Protein backbone atom coordinates (compact mmCIF):
# COMPACT_ATOMS: atom_id res chain seq x y z
CA UNK A 1 0.00 0.00 0.00
CA UNK A 2 1.08 3.48 0.12
CA UNK A 3 0.16 7.12 1.12
CA UNK A 4 0.37 11.00 -0.26
CA UNK A 5 -0.50 13.82 1.73
CA UNK A 6 0.22 17.55 1.11
CA UNK A 7 1.80 19.71 3.50
CA UNK A 8 1.44 23.31 3.78
CA UNK A 9 3.47 25.98 5.47
CA UNK A 10 2.00 28.01 8.95
CA UNK A 11 3.22 31.34 7.70
CA UNK A 12 4.93 33.19 5.42
CA UNK A 13 8.06 32.54 6.52
CA UNK A 14 8.11 28.25 6.33
CA UNK A 15 8.38 28.65 10.07
CA UNK A 16 6.46 24.90 9.93
CA UNK A 17 4.45 22.53 7.69
CA UNK A 18 1.48 21.33 8.86
CA UNK A 19 0.55 17.99 7.27
CA UNK A 20 -3.68 16.91 7.64
CA UNK A 21 -4.14 13.51 9.54
CA UNK A 22 -7.28 11.34 10.01
CA UNK A 23 -7.80 9.86 13.10
CA UNK A 24 -10.76 7.83 14.89
CA UNK A 25 -13.88 6.75 13.67
CA UNK A 26 -15.53 8.58 12.45
CA UNK A 27 -12.79 10.31 10.87
CA UNK A 28 -11.65 13.46 13.17
CA UNK A 29 -8.99 15.71 10.79
CA UNK A 30 -5.69 17.06 12.62
CA UNK A 31 -3.62 19.25 11.02
CA UNK A 32 -0.05 17.42 12.42
CA UNK A 33 3.46 18.78 12.02
CA UNK A 34 5.59 15.83 10.43
CA UNK A 35 9.03 15.52 13.18
CA UNK A 36 11.67 13.46 12.04
CA UNK A 37 13.60 14.69 15.26
CA UNK A 38 11.03 12.90 17.73
CA UNK A 39 9.36 9.89 17.65
CA UNK A 40 5.68 10.60 19.38
CA UNK A 41 2.51 10.87 17.61
CA UNK A 42 0.64 13.39 20.18
CA UNK A 43 -2.87 15.73 19.89
CA UNK A 44 -4.36 18.34 21.50
CA UNK A 45 -7.56 16.61 22.79
CA UNK A 46 -10.36 17.04 24.58
CA UNK A 47 -8.29 16.13 27.97
CA UNK A 48 -5.89 19.27 27.50
CA UNK A 49 -6.19 21.70 30.04
CA UNK A 50 -8.43 24.32 28.65
CA UNK A 51 -6.21 27.52 29.50
CA UNK A 52 -3.48 25.88 27.23
CA UNK A 53 -5.84 25.47 24.44
CA UNK A 54 -6.13 28.70 21.70
CA UNK A 55 -7.66 27.64 18.42
CA UNK A 56 -6.46 24.56 17.77
CA UNK A 57 -8.73 21.29 16.65
CA UNK A 58 -8.72 19.12 19.33
CA UNK A 59 -8.85 14.66 19.12
CA UNK A 60 -12.23 13.54 21.07
CA UNK A 61 -11.31 10.15 22.09
CA UNK A 62 -15.07 9.78 23.49
CA UNK A 63 -16.41 10.36 19.70
CA UNK A 64 -13.92 7.18 18.21
CA UNK A 65 -15.51 4.00 18.46
CA UNK A 66 -12.22 2.95 17.67
CA UNK A 67 -10.44 4.38 20.59
CA UNK A 68 -8.87 2.16 23.68
CA UNK A 69 -7.23 3.74 26.06
CA UNK A 70 -3.89 1.89 26.61
CA UNK A 71 -4.21 1.54 30.68
CA UNK A 72 -1.89 3.24 32.56
CA UNK A 73 0.28 4.51 29.80
CA UNK A 74 1.65 7.97 30.04
CA UNK A 75 3.99 9.97 27.94
CA UNK A 76 6.22 13.44 28.92
CA UNK A 77 8.72 14.57 26.03
CA UNK A 78 11.02 17.39 25.72
CA UNK A 79 12.04 18.95 22.56
CA UNK A 80 15.35 20.42 21.81
CA UNK A 81 13.89 24.06 21.71
CA UNK A 82 12.78 23.38 25.42
CA UNK A 83 9.21 22.93 24.23
CA UNK A 84 6.90 20.43 26.17
CA UNK A 85 4.32 18.04 26.54
CA UNK A 86 2.57 15.42 28.28
CA UNK A 87 -0.46 12.83 28.38
CA UNK A 88 -2.18 9.60 28.42
CA UNK A 89 -2.32 7.35 25.50
CA UNK A 90 -4.98 5.86 23.30
CA UNK A 91 -5.17 3.42 20.10
CA UNK A 92 -7.19 4.01 17.27
CA UNK A 93 -7.09 4.25 13.78
CA UNK A 94 -4.74 6.59 11.76
CA UNK A 95 -4.63 8.02 7.96
CA UNK A 96 -2.38 9.39 6.40
CA UNK A 97 -3.59 10.11 2.61
CA UNK A 98 -5.03 7.30 2.08
CA UNK A 99 -2.69 5.28 4.45
CA UNK A 100 -4.53 3.38 7.38
CA UNK A 101 -2.52 1.73 10.35
CA UNK A 102 -4.73 -0.01 13.20
CA UNK A 103 -3.91 0.36 16.73
CA UNK A 104 -1.43 3.38 16.31
CA UNK A 105 -0.79 4.96 19.69
CA UNK A 106 -2.27 8.28 19.57
CA UNK A 107 -1.01 10.35 22.56
CA UNK A 108 -3.38 12.60 23.99
CA UNK A 109 -1.93 15.98 25.45
CA UNK A 110 -2.97 16.82 29.17
CA UNK A 111 -0.30 19.54 29.64
CA UNK A 112 1.53 21.43 26.55
CA UNK A 113 4.04 23.86 27.05
CA UNK A 114 3.23 28.10 26.33
CA UNK A 115 4.93 28.02 22.49
CA UNK A 116 2.46 24.84 21.41
CA UNK A 117 -0.13 26.85 22.93
CA UNK A 118 0.76 30.05 20.78
CA UNK A 119 0.67 28.34 17.93
CA UNK A 120 -2.95 28.06 16.50
CA UNK A 121 -2.28 26.48 13.46
CA UNK A 122 -0.45 23.08 14.97
CA UNK A 123 -2.56 20.25 15.99
CA UNK A 124 -0.07 18.20 16.66
CA UNK A 125 3.33 16.11 15.74
CA UNK A 126 3.57 13.13 14.16
CA UNK A 127 6.68 11.67 15.16
CA UNK A 128 9.55 9.93 12.43
CA UNK A 129 12.56 9.63 13.70
CA UNK A 130 12.96 5.57 15.33
CA UNK A 131 10.96 3.96 17.58
CA UNK A 132 13.61 4.02 20.26
CA UNK A 133 13.13 7.76 20.91
CA UNK A 134 9.12 7.08 22.14
CA UNK A 135 8.43 8.34 25.13
CA UNK A 136 5.73 6.45 26.15
CA UNK A 137 6.08 4.60 29.30
CA UNK A 138 5.94 1.97 30.93
CA UNK A 139 5.31 0.14 27.34
CA UNK A 140 7.19 2.06 24.51
CA UNK A 141 5.18 2.70 21.18
CA UNK A 142 5.53 2.33 17.27
CA UNK A 143 5.82 5.68 15.28
CA UNK A 144 3.18 5.34 12.45
CA UNK A 145 5.81 4.72 9.72
CA UNK A 146 7.31 1.65 11.85
CA UNK A 147 3.47 -0.02 12.35
CA UNK A 148 3.02 1.28 8.47
CA UNK A 149 6.43 -0.36 7.60
CA UNK A 150 5.13 -4.36 6.15
CA UNK A 151 2.23 -2.93 4.29
CA UNK A 152 4.14 -0.41 2.20
CA UNK A 153 4.94 -1.07 -1.23
CA UNK A 154 8.70 -0.34 -0.40
CA UNK A 155 9.63 1.33 3.71
CA UNK A 156 10.20 4.16 2.35
CA UNK A 157 8.45 7.72 3.04
CA UNK A 158 9.85 10.92 1.07
CA UNK A 159 9.54 14.91 2.20
CA UNK A 160 9.18 17.26 -0.52
CA UNK A 161 8.66 20.37 1.19
CA UNK A 162 8.08 23.02 -0.40
CA UNK A 163 9.37 27.16 -0.30
CA UNK A 164 6.54 29.51 0.38
CA UNK A 165 4.53 26.92 -1.21
CA UNK A 166 3.18 23.46 -0.64
CA UNK A 167 4.89 20.00 -0.74
CA UNK A 168 4.50 16.58 -0.65
CA UNK A 169 5.22 13.77 1.93
CA UNK A 170 4.42 9.91 0.41
CA UNK A 171 4.71 6.71 1.92
CA UNK A 172 5.79 3.63 0.61
CA UNK A 173 6.98 5.19 -2.98
CA UNK A 174 9.59 7.19 -4.73
CA UNK A 175 7.94 9.66 -7.11
CA UNK A 176 10.49 9.80 -10.19
CA UNK A 177 8.57 13.09 -11.60
CA UNK A 178 9.67 14.82 -8.27
CA UNK A 179 13.00 15.54 -8.55
CA UNK A 180 15.88 15.81 -11.30
CA UNK A 181 18.80 13.92 -11.96
CA UNK A 182 19.92 11.31 -9.90
CA UNK A 183 19.23 10.24 -5.78
CA UNK A 184 22.23 10.08 -3.87
CA UNK A 185 22.11 7.56 -0.78
CA UNK A 186 24.31 7.84 2.35
CA UNK A 187 24.54 5.91 5.12
CA UNK A 188 22.26 6.51 8.15
CA UNK A 189 23.29 5.82 11.82
CA UNK A 190 20.64 4.99 14.31
CA UNK A 191 22.66 4.64 17.43
CA UNK A 192 20.75 8.32 18.38
CA UNK A 193 17.60 7.23 17.19
CA UNK A 194 17.69 10.13 14.72
CA UNK A 195 17.89 10.09 11.11
CA UNK A 196 22.06 11.04 11.65
CA UNK A 197 23.95 11.13 8.38
CA UNK A 198 27.12 12.56 7.33
CA UNK A 199 28.02 15.61 4.80
CA UNK A 200 30.74 15.66 2.94
CA UNK A 201 31.46 19.36 3.17
CA UNK A 202 29.73 22.97 2.32
CA UNK A 203 30.74 26.36 -0.18
CA UNK A 204 29.49 29.50 0.34
CA UNK A 205 27.64 31.06 -2.70
CA UNK A 206 29.82 30.40 -5.38
CA UNK A 207 33.18 29.96 -3.58
CA UNK A 208 35.77 26.50 -3.41
CA UNK A 209 33.89 23.83 -1.74
CA UNK A 210 35.52 22.89 1.20
CA UNK A 211 35.66 18.88 1.60
CA UNK A 212 34.57 18.29 5.74
CA UNK A 213 32.70 15.28 7.39
CA UNK A 214 30.01 17.49 8.97
CA UNK A 215 27.43 15.06 11.24
CA UNK A 216 24.02 16.06 11.40
CA UNK A 217 20.33 14.88 11.61
CA UNK A 218 17.53 15.50 8.81
CA UNK A 219 14.75 17.28 10.95
CA UNK A 220 11.32 17.97 9.14
CA UNK A 221 10.66 19.35 12.79
CA UNK A 222 13.41 22.24 12.80
CA UNK A 223 12.78 25.33 11.28
CA UNK A 224 16.58 26.14 10.48
CA UNK A 225 19.82 25.24 9.41
CA UNK A 226 22.14 24.63 12.67
CA UNK A 227 25.81 23.90 11.72
CA UNK A 228 29.16 24.52 13.21
CA UNK A 229 30.55 27.93 14.13
CA UNK A 230 33.47 27.41 11.66
CA UNK A 231 30.86 26.96 9.29
CA UNK A 232 28.40 29.43 9.78
CA UNK A 233 30.80 32.58 10.65
CA UNK A 234 32.64 31.43 7.07
CA UNK A 235 29.23 32.10 5.63
CA UNK A 236 28.45 35.35 7.63
CA UNK A 237 31.54 36.81 6.72
CA UNK A 238 30.46 36.89 3.29
CA UNK A 239 27.41 39.00 4.19
CA UNK A 240 27.84 42.92 4.36
CA UNK A 241 26.83 43.69 8.07
CA UNK A 242 26.44 40.61 9.50
CA UNK A 243 26.70 39.92 12.96
CA UNK A 244 26.07 37.69 15.66
CA UNK A 245 23.53 39.35 18.33
CA UNK A 246 23.69 37.90 21.49
CA UNK A 247 20.19 39.95 22.50
CA UNK A 248 18.24 38.11 19.07
CA UNK A 249 20.00 35.07 19.96
CA UNK A 250 21.48 33.82 16.70
CA UNK A 251 23.20 36.04 13.30
CA UNK A 252 21.35 39.07 11.96
CA UNK A 253 21.95 40.75 8.71
CA UNK A 254 20.44 44.00 7.48
CA UNK A 255 17.16 43.35 5.51
CA UNK A 256 18.86 45.36 2.23
CA UNK A 257 21.22 42.19 1.68
CA UNK A 258 20.89 39.76 -0.44
CA UNK A 259 22.11 36.45 0.58
CA UNK A 260 24.55 34.07 -1.06
CA UNK A 261 23.66 30.22 -1.42
CA UNK A 262 24.96 27.75 0.37
CA UNK A 263 26.00 24.33 -0.70
CA UNK A 264 26.53 21.38 1.26
CA UNK A 265 27.89 17.69 0.20
CA UNK A 266 25.92 14.22 -0.21
CA UNK A 267 28.45 11.95 -1.49
CA UNK A 268 29.98 13.17 -4.63
CA UNK A 269 26.07 15.16 -5.02
CA UNK A 270 25.85 18.99 -4.19
CA UNK A 271 22.53 20.11 -2.99
CA UNK A 272 22.43 24.13 -2.95
CA UNK A 273 20.16 26.28 -0.88
CA UNK A 274 18.62 29.30 -2.59
CA UNK A 275 20.56 32.48 -0.57
CA UNK A 276 16.27 33.76 -0.59
CA UNK A 277 15.93 30.23 1.39
CA UNK A 278 18.09 31.46 4.14
CA UNK A 279 16.32 35.45 4.91
CA UNK A 280 14.22 34.57 7.71
CA UNK A 281 12.44 38.47 8.18
CA UNK A 282 12.89 40.89 10.30
CA UNK A 283 13.48 40.28 13.75
CA UNK A 284 10.75 42.72 15.13
CA UNK A 285 8.01 43.87 13.00
CA UNK A 286 9.25 47.00 11.15
CA UNK A 287 13.16 46.22 11.97
CA UNK A 288 15.37 46.65 8.72
CA UNK A 289 17.19 43.83 10.78
CA UNK A 290 16.81 40.43 9.98
CA UNK A 291 17.07 37.07 11.03
CA UNK A 292 19.45 34.34 9.37
CA UNK A 293 17.96 30.75 8.49
CA UNK A 294 22.00 29.14 9.35
CA UNK A 295 22.83 29.26 12.44
CA UNK A 296 26.03 28.03 14.93
CA UNK A 297 24.90 24.70 16.69
CA UNK A 298 27.16 24.99 19.20
CA UNK A 299 24.85 25.65 21.60
CA UNK A 300 22.64 22.20 20.85
CA UNK A 301 25.72 20.29 21.01
CA UNK A 302 24.39 18.21 17.51
CA UNK A 303 23.89 19.74 14.00
CA UNK A 304 20.54 20.06 12.66
CA UNK A 305 19.78 19.75 8.87
CA UNK A 306 16.09 21.66 9.18
CA UNK A 307 13.80 22.77 6.82
CA UNK A 308 15.67 25.32 5.61
CA UNK A 309 17.89 22.56 3.92
CA UNK A 310 15.50 20.26 3.54
CA UNK A 311 13.47 21.78 1.33
CA UNK A 312 15.99 22.54 -0.94
CA UNK A 313 16.27 18.62 -2.47
CA UNK A 314 13.90 15.54 -2.56
CA UNK A 315 14.78 13.48 0.40
CA UNK A 316 13.96 9.72 0.94
CA UNK A 317 13.78 8.62 4.29
CA UNK A 318 14.62 4.86 3.32
CA UNK A 319 13.44 2.70 6.70
CA UNK A 320 15.00 -0.90 5.16
CA UNK A 321 17.31 -3.15 7.66
CA UNK A 322 19.98 -0.77 6.64
CA UNK A 323 18.20 2.63 6.53
CA UNK A 324 19.50 5.42 4.41
CA UNK A 325 18.91 9.01 3.45
CA UNK A 326 18.69 9.89 -0.21
CA UNK A 327 18.83 13.65 -1.46
CA UNK A 328 18.12 14.58 -5.06
CA UNK A 329 17.78 18.21 -6.62
CA UNK A 330 14.78 19.80 -7.53
N1 LIG B 1 12.55 18.06 15.72
C1 LIG B 1 12.68 17.36 16.99
C2 LIG B 1 14.05 17.62 17.61
C3 LIG B 1 14.28 18.78 18.34
C4 LIG B 1 15.52 19.00 18.90
C5 LIG B 1 16.54 18.08 18.72
C6 LIG B 1 17.92 18.32 19.34
F1 LIG B 1 17.99 19.58 19.85
F2 LIG B 1 18.13 17.41 20.34
F3 LIG B 1 18.87 18.16 18.37
C7 LIG B 1 16.31 16.93 17.99
C8 LIG B 1 15.07 16.70 17.43
N1 LIG C 1 11.00 20.14 16.99
C1 LIG C 1 9.64 19.77 17.33
C2 LIG C 1 8.83 21.05 17.53
C3 LIG C 1 7.93 21.46 16.57
C4 LIG C 1 7.21 22.63 16.75
C5 LIG C 1 7.39 23.38 17.90
C6 LIG C 1 6.59 24.66 18.11
F1 LIG C 1 6.60 25.38 16.95
F2 LIG C 1 5.31 24.36 18.44
F3 LIG C 1 7.17 25.39 19.11
C7 LIG C 1 8.29 22.97 18.87
C8 LIG C 1 9.02 21.80 18.68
Amino acid sequence: STGSATTTPIDSLDDAYITPVQIGTPAQTLNLDFDTGSSDLWVFSSETTASEVDGQTIYTPSKSTTAKLLSGATWSISYGDGSSSSGDVYTDTVSVGGLTVTGQAVESAKKVSSSFTEDSTIDGLLGLAFSTLNTVSPTQQKTFFDNAKASLDSPVFTADLGYHAPGTYNFGFIDTTAYTGSITYTAVSTKQGFWEWTSTGYAVGSGTFKSTSIDGIADTGTTLLYLPATVVSAYWAQVSGAKSSSSVGGYVFPCSATLPSFTFGVGSARIVIPGDYIDFGPISTGSSSCFGGIQSSAGIGINIFGDVALKAAFVVFNGATTPTLGFASK
